[PDB]
RNA sequence: AUUAAGACAUUCGUGAGUGAUUUAUUUCCAUGAAGUGGCGU
């Protein structure tokens, strides 16, 4: 889908042919990419509302994460300075 | 006046009768409606 490469349009297979599928999702990611990291969600309670105070979290948390490495984060009295920048400013070509 | 004289190889007669330019053949193969955030430090 579009904007997929922010975790839009993620899918999983549960049954094969009528057959429950176990695939270790941690596992699987380690052999295709090259580097894999996982990021603790706040287990919030009232999980009955699971679409959106899920979706909602997990997407800010994203575009909060992203928008750190990629330039940085201006709102309020806090800043994140730009970890790319900060990359460029540490080796030799500076 | 001489084995001579007269005598259309002619009459009638449809190149016609039956016959499907038809049978077989995928306008199909490949292809991300996707990409990116920016400024207010």
């Amino acid at each position: 889908g579009t904007r997929n490469n922010k975790g839009f349009g993620s899918f999983t297979v549960e049954y094969i042919n009528n057959q429950k599928n176990i695939c270790n999702v941690e596992d699987t990611l380690k052999e295709n990419f090259a580097f894999v990291y996982k990021k603790k969600i706040a287990l919030s309670r009232q999980s009955t509302l699971d679409f959106i105070y899920i979706y909602n979290q997990i997407f800010s948390t994203i575009k909060k994460d992203y928008q750190i490495l990629k330039s940085g984060y201006n709102f309020r009295n806090e800043y994140i300075k730009s970890l790319l920048f900060c990359y460029f400013v540490s080796k030799y070509p500076n």
